[PDB]
C-alpha cells in the first residue's frame, strides 16, 4: 500500500513521497503531439498491452499522465514535477513524479524521455503505482552488447528481441559484429545479398525505435592488403561497405583487428585513421570511429608498465576521437581493477571502451554463463565511458547477465552484483524465479581450466556448507545436523530443477536443457556421497552401494556435454570419494 517494485537499472534518485494510488480505465494523456516520437509510441504500446484507456479530452477524475522534454515547454509538466527537473542533468537524463492522481515525465533529450517511460513501465502494477520522486541518468554514456562471438550468429529474431529488452533497460548500444558472418569478416569485402540486407534494414530500424545506437562493425584484418593500388581497392571496399550501411540508416562503425597473426600497428591505425577522416568526418552525423587492436588486453598491450611495440605506434598514430576498445587485464579475466583502466587509458590518453568477455561462452559451450557483472570496478567510469558485453551464443540465457550488466552500467556506483543478479532472475521469471535462481546459482563461474575465467564463484553458500562439512568429518566431530541440512539442499537441486523442466518456456528450455539433467545429475551423485558418509556407522555394504552410485552419477556428469557447478557439486563428489573413512 503501495510498494516500489522492482526496477532496473536503479535510478540515480528515487523517493518515495507518497502511498501511490491506481490509475483509472482512462487516463488524461498530454504532450504527446511535442514530447519524443519514440518515448510516445512506447507509451501507446504499453497502454494498449494493459487496458488502459487516452481520454479523447479530460475528466473525471481520470489518472493525469504527462509528458516531454524541457525544451519542450509544457505548464501542466512544471506544476506537475512540483519542485524537480530534468534540467540539469546528462544527456538520457529524466526526471517522474507520480503525484497523487499526477505522473510527469520529462527527459533532457529525447532519449531521457523515453527511458522516462520506461521507467514508467516498470513502476505499474496492476493500475497501481507508488508516489516516488524521481531524478535519474546514467552513469556511463554508452552501455550495450558487442555481438562478437564465434559460433552460430543470433537469429534475425533473436535480434529484434534483444533490442527491445535493451530499450527497456536503458541499454543504448548493439555493436554488430558477429565472427561467423561470413560478411563480416570471412568475406568483408562483400556486399550482404538483397535478403540480409532486409533483414538488416529491420534491426536498424527496430534499433532506433528503441534509442539503441546500432553500430555496424567490419573486421578485415586477416586479408587486408594496405600498400599500393592493393590498399587502394581495399580500402574503398570498406567505404563501400560503410556506404551501403550509411544509406540504410546507420551512424555508427566499429573495425576490428583482434584475433588476426598481422602486427602492422601503423597500419591498423592508418586505416582507421583514413576511415575518420573519408567517411565519419566528411558524413557529418556519424558517431566516433570504435575500434580493438590487435593488442587489447593488458597482457598483450603492456609490459613492465610500458606499452608493447604495437601498442605504442598504435596509440600514438591513431586520431584522439576514435574509440579503443580493450577487454581488461586479460581476454577472459576475473577483475578490471581500477588500476588497470588507469594503466590503459593512460596509454591511450582518452577515457577507454571495454569489450568485456562475459556471458560469452564460445570458448567453453558447455557451460551456460548465468551470473551478474562480476569483478568490474565500481570506479571504472573515471577511465571508461563505453561499456558493452559480449554474450553468448544463447540469446534467451544471456539477458539473465545482461539485465545486471543494465544496473551496473547506468547507476555504476550503487552496483550490488547478489542484488543485481536476484533482481534480473526475478524481473526475467516471475513464478519460476526461485527454482531459477537454485539452477542458475550454479552456472556463474566461468573456466575453461587454462587462459579463460571470469564471474561470480558457482554457488558460494553451498561450497562454504560443504567446506565446514570436511571440517567437522576430519576433525572427528559430529556433523549429523549439517549433513541433513546437506540433504535438504541436493533434494532441493533436483526438485528446482524438474519444475523448471517441466514449466520453463521454451525459448529458454532449449538453451537449457542438457545443463538442468547434468545439475539433476550432479546433486543425486552428491546425495549418494552423503549416503556414502553416513555408511561412519562403519556399514561395508551401504558404503559400497553408495559408493558405486555416487561414483556413476560422477562419470555421467563428466562424460557429458553439459557442465555445471565444477567446484561445488561435481566437485563434493569427487572429495566426498577420496576422504578414506574406512580406516579402523
Ligand atoms: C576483444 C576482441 C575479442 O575478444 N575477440 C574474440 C576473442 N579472442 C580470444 C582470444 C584468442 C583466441 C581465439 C580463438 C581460440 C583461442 C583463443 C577470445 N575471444 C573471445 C572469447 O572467446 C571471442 O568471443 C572474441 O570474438
Ligand atoms: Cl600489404
Ligand atoms: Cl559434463
Ligand atoms: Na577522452
Amino acid at each position: 500500500q503501495v510498494l516500489v517494485p522492482n526496477l532496473n537499472p536503479t535510478p540515480e534518485n528515487l523517493e518515495v513521497v507518497g502511498d501511490g494510488f491506481k490509475i483509472t480505465s482512462s487516463i488524461n494523456l498530454v504532450g504527446e503531439e511535442e514530447a519524443d516520437e519514440n518515448a510516445v509510441n512506447a507509451l501507446r504500446e504499453f497502454l494498449t498491452a494493459n487496458n488502459i484507456e487516452i481520454n479523447s479530452e479530460n475528466d473525471p477524475n481520470s489518472t493525469t499522465l504527462i509528458i516531454g522534454e524541457v525544451d519542450d515547454d509544457i505548464p501542466e509538466l512544471d506544476e506537475a514535477l512540483n519542485g524537480t527537473t530534468a534540467e540539469n542533468l546528462k544527456e538520457e537524463g529524466y526526471a517522474l513524479v507520480s503525484n497523487d492522481g499526477k505522473i510527469a515525465i520529462e527527459g533532457k533529450d529525447g532519449d531521457g524521455t523515453f527511458y522516462g517511460v520506461q521507467t514508467f513501465k516498470q513502476l505499474v502494477k496492476e493500475s497501481n503505482i507508488p508516489e516516488v520522486n524521481i531524478t535519474d541518468y546514467p552513469t556511463v554514456s554508452a552501455r550495450g552488447i558487442v555481438e562478437g562471438f564465434y559460433g552460430t550468429p543470433w537469429t534475425h529474431q533473436d535480434r529484434l528481441d534483444q533490442i527491445k529488452f535493451y530499450g527497456e533497460n536503458k541499454l543504448n548500444t548493439y555493436i554488430y559484429a558477429p565472427k561467423d558472418d561470413p560478411y563480416h569478416r570471412e568475406k568483408w569485402r562483400e556486399p550482404y545479398p538483397e535478403s540480409e540486407m532486409q533483414r538488416m534494414q529491420e534491426l536498424i530500424n527496430a534499433s532506433a525505435e528503441n534509442k539503441v545506437d546500432f553500430v555496424f562493425g567490419i573486421s578485415p584484418g586477416i586479408d587486408i592488403r594496405f600498400d599500393g593500388d592493393a590498399g587502394e581497392e581495399d580500402f574503398n571496399h570498406l567505404i563501400t561497405k560503410a556506404e551501403s550501411l550509411y544509406d540504410m540508416g546507420v551512424r555508427s562503425f566499429a573495425i576490428y583487428w583482434d584475433d588476426i597473426q598481422d602486427k602492422s600497428a601503423a597500419k591498423h591505425a592508418q586505416v582507421l585513421n583514413r576511415f575518420n577522416e573519408e567517411f565519419v568526418k566528411a558524413k557529418g552525423d556519424v558517431k566516433p570511429l570504435i575500434t580493438v587492436p590487435t593488442e587489447y588486453d593488458t597482457g598483450a598491450m603492456v609490459s613492465n608498465g610500458q606499452p608493447r611495440a604495437y601498442t605504442r605506434i598504435f596509440a600514438e598514430t591513431v586520431d584522439p576521437s576514435i574509440e579503443v576498445m580493450w577487454t581488461g587485464p586479460g581476454v577472459v579475466t576475473n577483475e578490471i581493477p581500477l588500476s588497470d583502466a588507469q594503466l590503459i587509458s593512460g596509454i591511450y590518453d582518452r577515457n577507454m571502451a571495454v569489450w568485456w568477455n562475459y556471458p560469452v561462452t564460445d570458448y567453453f559451450k558447455g557451460k551456460l554463463a548465468l551470473g551478474p557483472m562480476h569483478g568490474l570496478d565500481k570506479g571504472l567510469n573515471q577511465y571508461v565511458d563505453f561499456f558493452t558485453v559480449n554474450p553468448m551464443e544463447h540469446a534467451e540465457l544471456s539477458k539473465i547477465s545482461i539485465h545486471t550488466a543494465a544496473d551496473y552500467s547506468w547507476n555504476m556506483d550503487n552496483y550490488d552484483y547478489d542484488k543485481a543478479w536476484n533482481r534480473a532472475i526475478d524481473m526475467l521469471y516471475g513464478d519460476l524465479a526461485e527454482d531459477m535462481k537454485v539452477f542458475a546459482n550454479h552456472s556463474t563461474r566461468m573456466d575453461n581450466k587454462t587462459w579463460a575465467k571470469s564471474g561470480r564463484e558457482d554457488a558460494p553458500e553451498l561450497r562454504a556448507k560443504m567446506d565446514e562439512l570436511w571440517n567437522k568429518l576430519s576433525s572427528k566431530e559430529d556433523a549429523s545436523a549439517l549433513i541433513e541440512e546437506l540433504y535438504g539442499e541436493f533434494a532441493r537441486m533436483e526438485e528446482a530443477c524438474n519444475n523448471l523442466k517441466a514449466n520453463l518456456p521454451e525459448v529458454a528450455l532449449e538453451e537449457c536443457s542438457r545443463q538442468l539433467d547434468e545439475l539433476i545429475t550432479l546433486a543425486q551423485g552428491d546425495k549418494a556421497s552423503l549416503d556414502m558418509i553416513v555408511a561412519l556407522n562403519e556399514d561395508t555394504e551401504a558404503y559400497e552401494s553408495a559408493k558405486e552410485i555416487a561414483q556413476n552419477k560422477l562419470n555421467t556428469a563428466l562424460s557429458s556435454f553439459a557442465v555445471i557447478s565444477e567446484k561445488v557439486a561435481q566437485s563434493f563428489i569427487q572429495e566426498a570419494l577420496s576422504f578414506d573413512l574406512t580406516l579402523i
